[PDB]
């Protein structure tokens, strides 16, 4: 039956008040094409109530007219609207369209409510389109190009159950599509040249955590979690960039540079009983080290105990003969005390406890560590990324987790040592330079193979991450384990934290 | 909307051109298309007569330009017009003329002439001498004239009416300078005559068939601006140290490790990670086939801890791609803080040899505790190398196994980009460093599978270059199977500085000649 | 709906140019017939965007 | 199917560029119930041309076809 | 040439739903008036793109 609806005018509104009033070409005026929010469907996974579509009236709503739209500033005038199913002789249903005129805001309409409306229903079966004529209502003399204007709107809704008969095939859904073309009553308003603009955003790598390359000790990535025992605002100088692509600290773009160093490689005598290496510092690529505005050469060890490195003479081309020494060096500040890996010198014992010229050492285990900063320029100010943070309360630092062999002397176990990024997404920041629009992004952890969210999650621009969680308590998570943006986000933005999983409820 | 200074201008310049008439007839509009074209599609009459800033809108005129310099190249269509270029993406084809107005007004100080020639289609591209450009029907001008020239752009046709495709040919505008540009007074060189042009559609202009507005799609893969030495090594967990070519290494290497394709298609064991890189994750437990428990047997699972099953790759990811003998630190799995670890070195043989197991691709494999304590889950990291060879291991056990395919092939002339690294081999009374090779470094590993990038032709062609000094170094192809070429005929390994950015290019077919450079002699006279 | 097309003109183009305009037998005018290029066919082995047919006027 | 034309008439040659139509699969073709993957939906295509058509130059064109080289279908 | 503008209508719309219809005091009604923004300057730095002034009516 026709719309429980009378005509509404078009351009005759708008025109003592618009600066021009423009006409479509004809050919568009009633050729039904598919609109750009052209598709959707049904499956018993649907319930009756469930919205199908959510159409607002505007030049959006079809191809040519939204191309024309980046033409001109204004519109007025009534649309039409056809909608098709492609359904079985096993699908039974029935679908609600109905018109929802503007200043009625949005509510949760039960099925028979959403017959109040001036309405259309079909059966899922039909092989012949569903036309309804989407009627401009105004308030106003006309709209302007602006989304945030409330202009009539199409809802359907799945009326019944679906109800798939016979070998229940789940896999079977009914197609819908949605066409459109403008009632003549339509017109477009002030001509702006307005042809062109855009932007953009942020996105993150689907990498799962356990494929990836931890940031400060070079491993790959095998745990991650939140554990608010831990130091809550660690100052890593290593893993450190930010959203917009600013590295800070000593972090490298190579995860092979992690907690290694190059340097030339002598053997003074202050004791004179040459067991201590000498090492004067160059940057990994070889190029020289010049103290500068970080603590370090990149991927210097930012972290404390003793470490035992493996130093090799550096490899230049083929047949470069090699020697290989390991060697203990104490990276915290410790004690009347030299070492100053800012200024470029740094001392190492031949584990005695042969190389020279240039060398590369890499890390081979740690020994008493603390994930605090080592003592950089031996007392004196050193440039520093800042500390990690701040958190809003309740929130706590994401950490990506690998293991460093420590030894002992009787004994080499794992011992856990945490990143803020793994070293992908470090390297993916610092490629993309994208431009940050507000304090943080909202990012999902998913497992995309089963569906499954398993937390949301605050990565703020300045390159880490926050979770709400109360516990006391390490918390872990599954590494595969997928993040996804969001949001944008301002930082007072409050997470969900969590509950028992357990769903089970009783009428009672 | 026009108002010339001629009030206040004085009469130190001309206000009107004074120029003989167009040698050329008017030529007809839609007309023509009336009876063929699908529609007649006519377009908003606020169009047809405002002169707008054409897209090809501004030019300049300066003493640095000489006679015959072009100023601007106008070819008829909508593209010269912005309303008609927007709608243009909604139609299919058109007929008619154009309006063209060409701004000038330079000071009283200045003086010079610009000439207009009209080409018509079917002349081609040759480069015109001032004197050339008076045989077409042309016009000239006083760049101080203050009322802008107007010039018709006739629509020349052989045809009906025209379509939106490249075997269009329409008629040209040509406007270069004729005389040299001179100030006089206190010339400040900074003067320039800056030119406007305008242009607005006959009323014979007509657009043609309505058509989906679009198709204009323009998906160009990008590299990272990642130096080369700041990079990790695809095949041997170190940094890249080298980038280099070397016509008598193998040329068409099977590399397992560090494949993949421009369009994102990881190949072979290629892991995404490079601490993956030449690593390995297993059960380990010691058998007694000979009965003296000194070899480690590992079952292999993948190194994020998932099971291992034999399927389209030669091995669980990252796993070695050469031989020999790999010395291998091997540790308990890290699982949780507090898990104690027992940490053990063993030797393991890579190669064929013989009689003879170890089958990684069936996840089987044996290491034997450089006797020459840890069991249960381990990860196994390496060492040191001993008799490498770069070629692929055996991974079957004799059987066929899935494998990444040899890289290649290259033109004649071409040689493989190499990106080298160094393992330490020992000896065995002496280390020393032993160069290790990959296609690309890990960073453009993950790059390529991240971006998933379509691919639109068969290779690019990249400029390495140094952004800091703007140096060129060179050009090289970046095939879409994921390896580069350079052409070198040196025999002679050939080295690269590696501070070092590349940058794309084009998509290049796969015949495209690369310049060798290189020769940096150009050994010869002339005179 | 109807094609987003205006019609396009027959001989009226070629009259003054070719050196015959020659009429064909009504009968074919409306008779529908099958192609030469008339048969194809759709299977769950296709995927969306594969080409069943091109024609070329 | 509409005779676009950027020339005042088509001579006989296909390497002349002329409007087409191209049938695609919108999308995927879905099969329920006890899908048998042997079953394919038959399309046929069928054409007259309209009042417009008209053909040109009496040409006694009447026969002209060439040949090619075939192979056997025997196994090694 | 012209302005590519047709006029718009005054107070005549108005008349019929607005409850009133105030008028001015004549003496303002045509009285030139210094805009708040009405001053700027074109010194021989400024490039052809640089906005001079931006008004609301």
């Amino acid at each position: 039956d026709p719309l429980a609806m009378d005509p509404v005018a078009g351009s005759s509104t708008a025109v003592a008040t618009a600066g021009q009033v423009n006409p479509i070409d004809p050919w568009i005026i009633n050729n039904f094409v598919q609109a750009p929010q052209g598709e959707f469907t049904i499956s018993p996974n649907n319930t009756p109530g469930d919205v199908l579509f959510d159409l607002s009236l505007g030049p959006h709503l079809n191809p040519f007219l939204l191309h024309l739209s980046q033409m001109y500033n204004g519109w007025v005038g009534n649309m039409r609207v056809r909608i098709m199913l492609a359904g079985n002789a096993f699908t039974a249903g029935k679908i609600i369209v109905s018109c929802i005129p503007p200043g009625f805001g949005s509510h949760n309409l039960t099925i028979a409510q959403a017959t109040l409306f001036p309405h259309v229903i079909a059966d899922v079966r039909t092989l012949d389109p569903i036309e309804v004529p989407l009627e401009d209502v105004r308030n106003v003399l006309f709209h302007n190009n602006d989304r945030n204007q409330q202009t009539m709107r199409l809802v359907c809704m799945l009326y019944t159950p679906l109800r798939t008969g016979g070998g229940t095939g789940d896999s079977f859904v009914v197609a819908g599509r949605v066409m459109t073309c403008p009632s003549p009553d339509f017109n477009f308003l002030f001509l702006v040249p307005a042809a062109a603009a855009a932007a953009r955003m942020v996105d993150l790598p689907v990498i799962q955590p356990r494929l990836c390359t931890h940031a400060r000790w070079p491993a790959p990535v095998y745990g991650l979690l939140v554990d608010p025992s831990l130091p809550s605002n660690p100052q890593w100088q290593n893993g450190r960039v930010h959203v917009d692509g600013t590295l800070l600290g000593t972090t490298p773009i190579s995860g092979s540079w992690v907690s290694c160093f190059a340097a030339e490689a002598a053997y003074e005598f202050q004791s004179g009983t040459g067991e201590v290496a000498t090492f004067t510092l160059i940057e990994q690529d070889g190029s020289a080290y010049v103290p500068g505005d970080r603590a370090a050469p990149l991927g210097y060890p930012d972290f404390s105990g003793q470490l035992e490195i493996e130093v090799q003479t550096e490899t230049t081309k083929t047949g470069d003969k090699l020697k290989v020494t390991t060697f203990e060096m104490i990276l915290g500040p410790t004690t009347n005390a030299d070492q100053a890996p800012y200024q470029g010198r740094v001392f190492a014992s031949v584990t005695a406890a042969l190389v020279d010229g240039r060398v590369r050492a890499v890390p081979r285990s740690i020994y008493g560590f603390q994930d605090t900063i080592p003592e950089y320029n031996d007392g004196l100010l050193v440039p520093l990324a800042p500390p990690i943070g701040p958190f809003l309360p309740g929130e706590v630092l994401l950490r990506f987790r690998t293991y460093m062999r420590q030894i002992d002397t009787a004994d080499a176990a794992a011992e856990a040592i945490d990143c803020a990024l793994p070293q992908e997404f470090v390297s993916w920041f610092a490629s993309n330079a994208f431009t940050v629009q507000s304090e943080a992004l909202l990012l999902r952890y998913r497992n995309t193979l089963t569906g499954q969210l398993l937390f949301e999650c605050k990565l703020y621009n300045e390159g880490y991450i926050a979770l709400s969680y109360s516990g006391s308590g390490p918390l872990t998570f599954p590494t595969d384990g997928i993040f996804e943006v969001v949001s944008w986000v301002p930082r007072l933005y409050q997470l969900a934290s969590v509950g028992s999983l357990a769903t089970g409820r009783m009428l009672k």
